[PDB]
């Protein structure tokens, strides 16, 4: 169960569940194909994107979720802008609970703990440590009846092995067709972010899940993906927190349509090239959401991003 | 992750993997080890949870004591160190254990005081297909304790009802493939079976999933002997075993403190199912060893072998 890139693992697991499900059932009323205790190992976790056109993977959403996690926010307004359906998991219409990993990572409700800093500290004092774990799940989620937003991730673990930072995601449940695309993106994004911060190379990523499933309502789309390569760029070395802070300021201005960035204004930004392309994704997305003129911007993006935009919004960027 | 029938087959195969084909050699907290990352196995027959290789000297009395210690919800050192004196090295205050004490994590978790085992049985009663029946062990504050000598190695246990059978998954950040794996798999499949009996279900598959699976170099020679080197484990009776556990725990404490002793006849006369009388007999046999009383026929053969190999001068 070793794969070079996420895409190979993603398609192989999809084929497995679809053609040889262990179980067919309906947890919480939702008809599913299911396999129990499934995982994979990725040799190259930076290659985290799905580029199969039939899947229409949304790289803007992918970065938005990961940056939303890094922001530490539980606010619905940030993330529902990139995925409007996510408001169905908000009980109050302005925050999320188990969907919001950001608070779980940087200020966990069990103690207010910043687990990322404790992980950095643990691995600095003892590079070989087996303890560098970020707990996501909380014992009180199941204690409230009728909880509509229970975290699907149990924990993330980091290890330094031979100068490379390895990551492990443990989940109780995972949608193999939908959620897995976002989750592995964000977990290997955090893995890489942490590796640059520690001045390390990138090792393997292990994903392991209690219930992996495909909803029957997704079977047709899953089939077309099964019926149906530029590289993902490397995040720059060192501490990327200042750049994330700047990117997050632009995220909010573009999202609220308080600002627009021409192609020349994007290139003038005080940001490494990798993060300039992320802000460009948010300006492109602003054009869609606020119905501005599609833009030149496209030409300066890495090919992976251009393809994702072309396939997701073909009337805008095709 | 590969499929096995009994724990012993999985245990020996994994032991051979890490010993002969380690993925890494390193020394976390200064302890040199052989290691693989992201390793697990599935057991099709989790009740068969014991290691009977004589060179391993598996201690079935400790195995039951640990599992019952968990069911008691206790964090007390004096209970568990009586069966495993080395466990004292993980107690910072000489009275309690922290990450080693899974009992409180299951039944009164430090995040809110939550009884997660009750929440799990409620969750699976209301929705047997539930993907949410998770017992969290690990806690986010454990890494905030400066110089913590006892950080929980288990992240979570998960139970799933599939086709009338209770399946279990144990998720661990790290597991000693030679030592700890023996008692952890025993205790998790014990809890799995206990929960299945309570729910009126048969036993499904047990899945073991671990981040760092390792053999400490100080154990390498003993692991070699085990590698260079069958009676069935009995089933736990159907239904709610909590009243029987409560009565077994009363006797456990009396025998451990030498406040009582039980003859062969006194053991047969106990108001317990035979399965649990044998557990009390293991505690009485253990009392004879540790309190140096003078020294079995009613025991299942698996227990006889464990006693004969672990204390040959007494029961060999």
């Amino acid at each position: 169960h070793t794969f070079g890139t996420f895409q190979d693992a993603y398609l192989s697991q999809l084929r497995d569940i679809y053609h040889s499900p262990e179980f067919r059932n309906a947890p919480r009323g939702q008809a599913s194909r299911e396999r129990i205790g499934a995982g994979f190992r990725l040799l190259d976790p930076v290659q985290r994107h799905i580029s199969v056109p039939a899947r229409r993977a949304n790289v803007v959403f992918n970065f938005a979720e990961a940056l939303w996690y890094l922001s530490g926010s539980d606010r619905l307004d940030f993330i529902q802008y990139y995925a409007p359906g996510i408001a169905a998991y908000s009980a109050d219409g302005r925050t999320l609970r188990g969907t919001a990993y950001g608070p779980r990572i940087f200020r966990h409700p069990a103690g207010g703990v910043n687990q990322w800093e404790n992980v950095v500290k643990t691995l600095t004092d003892d590079p070989d440590s087996k303890r560098a774990v970020i707990q996501i799940f909380d014992p009180r989620e199941l204690a409230v009846a009728d909880n509509i937003d229970v975290a699907c991730t149990l924990a993330l673990q980091f290890l330094i092995r031979d100068g490379l930072l390895c990551g492990i995601g443990y989940m109780r449940a995972n949608d193999a067709f939908r959620g897995a695309v976002s989750d592995v993106f964000s977990f290997t994004f955090l893995q890489e972010f942490t590796a640059r911060y520690l001045g390390l190379g990138i090792g393997t990523y292990h994903h392991v899940v209690g219930s992996v499933h495909i909803y029957d309502s997704d079977a047709r789309w899953a089939e077309r993906v099964l019926d149906a390569r530029p590289g993902f760029p490397a995040m720059p070395d060192g501490d990327n927190w200042p750049h994330v802070r700047r990117v997050l300021e632009w995220e909010e201005r573009l999202r609220t349509n308080a600002a627009r960035l021409s192609a020349d204004a994007l290139d003038a930004l005080d940001l490494p090239a990798y993060w300039k392309h992320v802000v460009a994704l948010f300006e492109a997305h602003r054009q869609v959401r606020h119905e501005d003129t599609p833009d030149a911007l496209l030409a300066a993006l890495p090919e992976v991003y251009r393809q994702s935009l072309a396939v997701k919004w073909p009337g805008h960027f095709g």
